[PDB]
């Protein structure tokens, strides 16, 4: 019965890659699929998982 | 600072100990399910059924303080 | 000292308890969706649909003393 | 629901960097993308994310 | 000398209820947009388009009732 | 509640007495002119020139307390 974070819209402009510390996917219970990027200062930004830059960011976060 | 929205997909079964609650809110209308969230003193966010008697009474207790 | 504008992108379904509401406001015409915001005694703010009968009745009750 | 803070205009003049405590990106639900700077005394100022000074302020906050 | 003056940058599309309005004024001609402001019994202020028929009817009623 | 936006069309000529100031804000970017508003203890809203040295120093005083 914990809340889970869901996204209902996406930032259009990519945020700076160097500011991003980690990412996660929102729960599949959520009505929309989403990636959440977490900044060094713990801003959380919803992103569209079908966008090329979101995929490049995730790939970079995971393999470097 | 965060543009995620907390949503609920289950309601807690046992009423929370009243003394552990410090605030409540209603989840956004964007969420698929309507819900009450009770925020505990340890800052757990607990989903609860808005129709339940004990939930309405807790909220009433917090608002009419 | 904020020049952000509070907007609503969804509404709560069930009327919240009348006795908890301290004031309302209409959101700005800048917002893409028209809305009412109810403010509770403890400053929860709840987005509500201006076309719903219960919303219009709550507003009326707050405006007529 | 809860309200979403949106920006419908931006401050032209950069505000003093030393007064700024934090920033956030407005929600993707908003019609106009924006940055909000929050001062030590909780003034909130709408700013244009494409402006260099805005990007540099954000970078300074994230990389500090 | 240098008081602020209220300006409107958008208008409420839905006419607000006529019975809630206690007075109106025009924003300053210095403002970039022309506007009527309706003031409710509870001192809510609502920007309105002075070219709209319902705004004129409201003003006429407020002046000649 | 307040659909209107406070805008400035003139800047006060004489620096306000610092002790009379309670807060400041920057006016909305919607306004045609950029401005600082000092809020006095009596709750007067005074428009002031953002480029003026004394204005920037008052603001700095208020933020850096
Ligand atoms: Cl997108
Ligand atoms: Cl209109």
């Amino acid at each position: 019965s914990d809340t889970t974070p869901c996204c209902f819209a996406y930032i259009a402009r990519p945020l700076p890659r160097a500011h991003i510390k980690e990412y996660f996917y929102t729960s599949g219970k959520c009505s929309n699929p989403a990636v959440v990027f977490v900044t060094r200062k713990n801003r959380q930004v919803c992103a569209n998982p079908e966008k090329k830059w979101v995929r490049e960011y995730i790939n970079s976060l995971e393999m470097s």
